[PDB]
């Protein structure tokens, strides 16, 4: 037991815990009050003072203290009390020392204060540009680009809503179809997701303006920074092969075939016939013309598909990848006057797409 | 200092650490031997023994031990040493305590009996099966299912290999396409990947075997266990409208049409005649029989693609919808005789992949 500590000089004459916590904004003025008065029991001035008081641990020279009003203040001449980093200054710790001068006991006065986040970071991105390509056959729904993840994306050195991140597709007055094509349904993850489904014959390139805006309380307060993703769509196999030559119907994509004309003079044989010339010459490509890569581009299989009269497939074969027209036998004009075919070119890989085109044979005397 | 310390018995004839450690299987024999000798100078045995021998912290009675022999054997009648769950014993430790008997001393030795895996669980699946499903559209090397992840796949409750998991893909003799169509290029994920293009008009679904096997050090000790991953192709819109009726020309898919027929008067007027009769009806439906969610069918738009005479748009009106064919004024036989015309039938959704037939419109005189 000591009588020492029975007196109430050097404690806290308010309720309330120990430590004395206040709190003020990051980046406050030099000569912020930090306490008003301590409220510690006696007194410092005078010519007999009871208590003596000083800061002990002001690491840095944050706090300065008047002792006789119980005082503290901010010291930041120079510099900036910042809460973010390089600082990262959340609070500032320091003790007030009071000496009970008729006993020489020693007390200390914790002071805690909490430093306040303000909303002074925008959002940064961890790259200039963003990417992705986009195969036009995706179907709508899928997630086409994750690129924002494992912090590729956007950071805010802020604290608590006012880092949180929220990725938001923008209208983009220079490609104002992409937001209509492209969302971004989890704002806090950012990947973008196929709304519309595309078409390379349509548009091949999207600019879409993704903004990273941060979370502040006070909409007024938020910060946001934009990116722009590029989107390449790259040329599916949707279409099949369309022959040639083709004259475009007005106000289509419509190319639409002659018919191909060819003549065997009555009784020859095929030794003396073939290759029977077809003018213009049979020739098809395909309507997609840009898959990549070429290792991926189909044959095209040409066929006499159907025709009349219908012993045709008694007088002529088609080579299935040339085209070429031969003669099978001979023919007698008497029985066989002329023939009109169809021909059909189809994609080889199980997704035929096909076209077909006329072949008109006249039969000479 | 004490003299006590002085005496070898009690302390171990042999090099190594304090702790005696041996390893043995889990699950190993009732008798066991786990130390043959434990090696500690001094004498158990006989009508003037200079130390005492015996079992300290013996959990659940593991381990009997011979004194006079210094050996430590496994009891394991009427249970099971298993290192698995549910009993999880990786080590046995018990102390051999032994007593100086001329001066009280006392003295514990840690035997420690690392227990070792074995390879006695198979992997076992979280579901009794698992399904997929994919739109045809979806492009090579997407990734179609990762319903393995978190663990809703395979768990082995062995130790370090014998307790990792491997997935791969079976050849399915009931659906022998199913392993050429899809992938595991990550065997430690199970995620699966088409491997080539799906079409809905071939085949619409697949029984995809996954086995699960743990990775035994000794193939011959590996375990394996399957399940059957459903995936369900859903109808995608790759293809176009096709006019009715048609006919199917034998060997292929293609159903071509008629040659649809119209007569008009000479000489009267729209409001006499119209509508104009189409013998059969000119009506196309889509070649995808079974896209869903039904919101998502395109319509059918049909034109008058082209024609002879040219002068046709002059005179003859189609419904874009219903395909109604209506006369805009009378036609004089003298300056018109017949119309052959190209319908067009295409889908209305921006993928048009157009039908074409032909319509043969005869004036009467
Ligand atoms: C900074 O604040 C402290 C405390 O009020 C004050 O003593 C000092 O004069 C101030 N310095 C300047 C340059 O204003
Ligand atoms: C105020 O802070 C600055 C920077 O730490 C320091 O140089 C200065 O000595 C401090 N002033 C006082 C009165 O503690
Ligand atoms: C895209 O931006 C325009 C203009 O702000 C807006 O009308 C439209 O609703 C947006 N589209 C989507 C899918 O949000
Ligand atoms: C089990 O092993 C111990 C140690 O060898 C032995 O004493 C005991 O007889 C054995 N019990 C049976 C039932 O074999
Ligand atoms: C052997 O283990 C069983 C099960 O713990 C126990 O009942 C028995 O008492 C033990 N025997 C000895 C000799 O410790
Ligand atoms: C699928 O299984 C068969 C038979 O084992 C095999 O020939 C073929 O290579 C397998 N396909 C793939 C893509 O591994
Ligand atoms: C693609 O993946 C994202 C998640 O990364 C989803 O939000 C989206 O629905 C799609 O499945
Ligand atoms: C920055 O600006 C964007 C709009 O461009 C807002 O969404 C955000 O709240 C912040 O004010
Ligand atoms: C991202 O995009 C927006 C809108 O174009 C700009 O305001 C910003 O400067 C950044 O380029
Ligand atoms: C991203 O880049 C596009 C142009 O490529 C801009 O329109 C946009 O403002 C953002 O800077
Ligand atoms: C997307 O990336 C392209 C370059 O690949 C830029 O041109 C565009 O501005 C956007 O950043
Ligand atoms: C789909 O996603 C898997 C990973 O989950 C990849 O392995 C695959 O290449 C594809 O991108
Ligand atoms: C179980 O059986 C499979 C083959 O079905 C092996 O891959 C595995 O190693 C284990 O022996
Ligand atoms: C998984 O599939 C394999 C092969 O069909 C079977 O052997 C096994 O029983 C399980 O059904
Ligand atoms: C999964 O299920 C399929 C049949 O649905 C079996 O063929 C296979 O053996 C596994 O049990
Ligand atoms: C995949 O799932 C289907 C049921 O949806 C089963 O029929 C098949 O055996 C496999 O387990
Ligand atoms: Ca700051
Ligand atoms: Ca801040
Ligand atoms: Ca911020
Ligand atoms: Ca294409
Ligand atoms: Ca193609
Ligand atoms: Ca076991
Ligand atoms: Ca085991
Ligand atoms: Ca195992
Ligand atoms: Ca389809
Ligand atoms: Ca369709």
């Amino acid at each position: 037991y000591d009588d020492d500590w029975q007196y109430e000089d050097c404690k806290l004459a308010r309720g309330g815990p120990p430590a004395t916590i206040v709190a003020i904004d990051e980046e406050s003025r030099n000569g912020t009050i930090l306490v008003d008065n301590m409220l510690i029991k006696g007194t410092a001035g005078g010519p007999d003072p009871t208590i003596e008081l000083s800061l002990k641990d002001n690491v840095d020279y944050w706090v300065l203290l008047d002792p006789v009003k119980q005082m503290l203040f901010l010291n930041s001449t120079g510099r900036v009390l910042d809460r973010d980093p390089p600082m990262n200054i959340h609070s500032i710790v320091v003790q007030v020392q009071c000496v009970n001068k008729k006993v020489g006991t020693v007390i200390y006065h914790e002071v805690r204060i909490v430093v306040r986040d303000r909303n002074d970071n925008s959002p940064t991105f961890k790259h200039e540009s963003y990417y992705a390509t986009v195969n036009e056959l995706t179907p709508v729904g899928t997630t086409i680009f994750t690129g924002f993840s494992g912090d590729n994306g956007a950071t805010d050195i802020d604290d608590g809503p006012n880092g949180q991140i929220e990725y938001v597709i923008q209208y983009n007055p220079e490609d104002p179809t992409s937001n209509d094509t492209f969302e971004i349904p989890l704002m806090l993850t950012g990947n973008v997701v196929l709304r519309k489904r595309l078409n390379y014959e349509d548009k091949t390139r999207y600019y879409v303006i993704i903004q990273a805006n941060d979370r502040a309380q006070n909409l007024n307060e938020r910060r946001t920074t934009t990116t722009t993703l590029t989107v390449d769509v790259l040329d599916g196999d949707d279409l099949g092969p369309m022959f040639l030559p083709c004259v475009l119907v007005p106000n289509t994509r419509d190319c639409r075939p002659l018919t191909y004309q060819a003549a065997i003079p009555e009784l020859r044989t095929p030794e003396e016939l073939n290759p029977i010339l077809v003018t213009p010459p049979i020739q098809a490509i395909d309507q997609d013309r840009n898959i990549q890569p070429p290792s991926d581009r189909p044959g095209i299989l040409y066929s006499i598909l159907v025709g009349t009269p219908e012993d045709y497939p008694r007088f002529f074969h088609m080579h299935p990848r040339t085209a070429e027209l031969t003669l099978l036998e001979p023919v007698n004009r008497d029985f066989h006057q002329k023939f009109d075919l169809v021909i059909k070119a189809e994609q080889d890989n199980g997704h035929p797409l096909p076209a077909f085109a006329s072949l008109h044979i006249e039969i000479l005397d």
